[PDB]
């Protein structure tokens, strides 16, 4: 008699379950003409890497702003189905930034303080969203 059909994992990792934490800009690929437009789309916000729990792996948040009591634009790690690290024709292509597209057709355009610490995140997320078993 059971019900769950999860498996026994049981791992005595002695990590910190936060892969990684830092204070970025973040923006949304869209139209955003909800106005004359001018100042730098990019907004403030904190991106904060921590484990999830009942089922899920990982869940991405966007503090916004990054001293708000909760995230703004909290996304799940598995909403995310691929990472693009390219950058179109009017970016500069900065050393520090990352696109991240969901399940949902959103690409998010973060900024880290430079390539170093971009690159870092990357991982982080990949190194999740990948990790994540095939089923359940």
């Amino acid at each position: 008699g059971s019900s769950g059909s999860s498996g026994n994992l049981a791992a005595k990792v002695e990590l910190v379950d936060i892969q990684r934490e830092g204070a970025l800009r973040f923006m949304v690929a869209d139209d955003a003409a909800s106005g004359p437009g001018g100042t730098a789309q990019w907004q403030k916000c904190r991106l904060l890497l921590r484990r999830a729990v009942a089922g899920e792996r990982f869940r991405l948040e966007f503090f916004v702003p990054p001293k708000a009591s909760r995230p703004k634009v909290s996304i799940p790690l598995s909403a995310i189905i691929e990472v693009r690290t390219t950058m179109p024709l009017e970016m500069p292509e900065k050393d520090n930034t990352f696109v991240l597209k969901v399940e949902n057709g959103a690409e998010y355009i973060l900024e880290t303080i430079d390539s170093l610490q971009k690159h870092s995140w990357v991982a982080d997320i990949q190194g999740c969203v990948d990790s994540g078993p095939s089923s359940g």
